């Protein structure tokens, strides 16, 4: 169950998690895997497809609540570049995942966004924001955001009818003609009605599969044990709290269980709509 | 304003046009022209930008509402073709047109889908199904609808910013490069879930400008005025029917206002709907 604090469409807006009544972190308390390593993964839903407001787990935050995030002061939403809507899957991310910032790779030769590793989930059900589902990962693309590392694993939803035909990530080509390609293209233009730069991806932007993908997700999964694990050590900003024993459990940056932090600003339903959400952009 | 009755996302819903609190057709009462031959038309808007539930003017009920189509008993949605979601544009109609059953085109070589002409608004608002909006035409698609004479008007609200940077198809191409080709797209590949053909067009698919699309909404309206023109011939099943106390001029279908004495159902809010307004469809 989540649960949802301040303004909705405003910066105060804020969803936590819970379990039991009980508030339990986004980004830490959630396993990484639904089910062992038998290839299922949990995934935390920041963003419904065709939506346009750019909501993420929050890392400075106590809980880690998904809110809005914000750009020169104001809401941000990502544009409609054609032909595509909003975003056209439903995006999030892996929970217990870092993208390391003091980290360069090989491929990208670059660091991490500072952030987990990105999902995008390509089932057919469009997820509410804040929703956790269980996903098979079908590949990845390397992309560079603005000069950072910034994987996006290509999962689905393992209840979805297409998962049985979907089976690595040539699978999703063959049943989703022209799918992959939009999907680059999404990622390359997506800042380009900002007057940032085209992105760029890795291995000439070459979607890897579900092997290569796993070992880049476990790669993250290290990261994020050093974060948690100890590192008594200032990652400048990131909040590492976590809760229940155990969840982590190893952790320096554990506690148990707040409850009376999660007092912020009763929910409230409130003036939507605002920016280019309605606008089409050619690129 | 328009004015609701019935419960909506059902076949009772129904949306009809008033003026000071009385009804008029949105078929016929609605003038063509929004401001003379000064450029302006007319648009009534059936479907929003980005919705799948196909909105539109019944013709076969007094007073001309809107409502949901229905087939196989059920309420009609269109699919998502990749890469589109929905409709791509505000789609909707002409008043005052017809697509006449009984004419056939030199062009397409068949004849009219008994609809009003359509037409696709691509300017930036999502307007509500129900407005009544002045568009500017910049041309027209000659889409032949599993058989019928089905063409599709391309225009742009006057008060949208990009009215006239865009003045002929041709500018549409320069500021939305691959707009049109996703246009023809959509009508190509529309009804292929559904397990029907693909659609084709008439001069092989070429858009043509304006001033052929103001020829050919002309011609539709000078059929709309034919079957208004107190014509006195039954090819209803359409309700021809106009009023006011001064609306269309003498056609033998006027009336009094019978139609504000057409109390029914009440306005009632309903539960979503589900099928495939979600679902991804891909065809090249
Ligand atoms: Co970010
Ligand atoms: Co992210
Ligand atoms: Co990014
Ligand atoms: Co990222
Ligand atoms: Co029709
Ligand atoms: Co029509
Ligand atoms: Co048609
Ligand atoms: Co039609």
């Amino acid at each position: 169950m989540s649960v949802e604090r301040g303004t909705s469409n405003s910066a105060s807006y804020k969803m936590f998690l819970t379990h039991g009544g009980s508030p339990i972190s986004y980004f830490h308390d959630v396993p990484l895997f639904a089910d062992a390593t038998n290839n299922c993964y949990n995934m935390i839903v920041e963003i419904p497809r065709w939506t346009n407001a750019k909501m993420e787990i929050c890392k400075e935050e106590l809980m880690n609540p998904i809110k809005h995030d914000v750009k020169n002061n104001k809401l941000r939403y990502i544009y409609n570049v054609f032909p595509h809507k909003g975003y056209i899957w439903n995006y999030g991310a892996l929970p217990q995942t870092w993208e390391d910032p003091s980290y360069v790779d090989e491929d990208t030769k670059a660091k991490g966004d500072n952030d987990p590793i990105d999902v995008c989930e390509i089932g057919s059900k469009i997820w509410p924001s804040g929703s956790v589902i269980p996903v098979k990962v079908l590949g990845i693309l390397g992309m560079i955001d603005e000069g950072e590392t910034d994987w996006k694993v290509i999962a689905i939803n393992v209840a979805d009818p297409m998962a049985e035909k979907l089976n690595d990530i040539l699978d999703v080509d063959a049943h989703m003609p022209g799918f992959l390609k939009a999907t680059r293209d999404w990622f390359k233009y997506y800042k380009v009605p900002a007057g940032k730069p085209e992105n760029s991806f890795a291995f000439n932007g070459e979607f890897k599969n579900k092997e290569f993908a796993a070992k880049i997700i476990s790669k993250t999964h290290e990261h994020w044990q050093k974060l948690i694990s100890t590192k008594v050590e200032a990652g400048p900003i990131i909040r590492a709290n976590v809760t229940v024993k155990g969840s982590p459990y190893m952790v320096s940056k554990e506690d148990f269980i707040d409850a009376l932090q999660k007092h912020e600003d009763f929910k409230r339903g409130s003036e939507p709509t605002d920016q280019a959400i309605e606008q089409w952009h050619f690129c």
